Parts: structure tokens; C-alpha cells; sequence
């Protein structure tokens, strides 16, 4: 499913992601556009073998099983596959789990590069929230 832009912010508030470790919804609607132009079905092969999955591009190597990431933990508990559903719940409360790991929404290395410090909120303006 490819998400609207402001259909995709309805849904992550919906999933409580709105504020979610203190980070405001722009900025994951900021994040998806660029891991994956909120595309869910959207993966990509990193160099190490692992792959990115879903809207949030969320990794194999830790997060997710797919059966081909060798010495790769699923610290979601759930088959990747389930991260390019239409329904963004399995992404939603992986993305909780990975935004609380440590670092923040730096997980995403395209959040660090392209909504860091940016006006966030312009991704989320005029929506009907
Ligand atoms: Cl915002
Ligand atoms: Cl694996
Ligand atoms: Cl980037």
C-alpha cells in the first residue's frame, strides 16, 4: 500500500506514535517518506545481507526474522514479511521498540540525514488529525 501523506500520519497517531519518546509526528512521517516514500511494500538489500522492510525500512539484522540475515537477532518477534502489510501495526510497535533502544530516532540513518533539525512539522501540515 502506498499511504497519503496525511493518511499515514492519521494512522501512526492512531498506533500511538504521535510524541512517541518525545518525537512528534512530523518526524515520522518525515522518516517514512524517506526510508521508503511511504510505500509499505518497499524492501532494499543492505551490503552486510540483511534487508530493510516497510514503511520504516526496519533491518533484519536485528529487528525482524527473514531466514537470510546469518547471525541476525528478531528482536521484534516477527517474521519480516509482516512489515510490508498494508496495516502498519507490526511496523508501529517495532519502530517503539527500536526509537527506545538508545539512540533515538537515529536508528534511522535517513531521519539523521534528511529530518534532523528540519522543520518537521511542514509533514504533518494541514492534515485533519
Ligand atoms: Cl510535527
Ligand atoms: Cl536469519
Ligand atoms: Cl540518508
Amino acid at each position: 500500500k502506498v499511504f497519503g501523506r496525511c493518511e499515514l500520519a492519521a494512522a501512526m497517531k492512531r498506533h500511538g506514535l504521535d510524541n512517541y519518546r518525545g518525537y512528534s509526528l512530523g518526524n515520522w512521517v518525515c522518516a517514512a517518506k524517506f526510508e521508503s516514500n511511504f510505500n509499505t511494500q518497499a524492501t532494499n538489500r543492505n551490503t552486510d545481507g540483511s534487508t530493510d522492510y516497510g514503511i520504516l525500512q526496519i533491518n533484519s539484522r536485528w529487528w525482524c526474522n527473514d531466514g537470510r540475515t546469518p547471525g541476525s537477532r528478531n528482536l521484534c518477534n516477527i517474521p519480516c514479511s509482516a512489515l510490508l502489510s498494508s496495516d502498519i501495526t507490526a511496523s508501529v510497535n517495532c519502530a517503539k521498540k527500536i526509537v527506545s533502544d538508545g539512540n533515538g530516532m537515529n536508528a534511522w540513518v535517513a531521519w539523521r540525514n534528511r529530518c534532523k533539525g528540519t522543520d518537521v512539522q511542514a509533514w504533518i501540515r494541514g492534515c485533519r488529525l
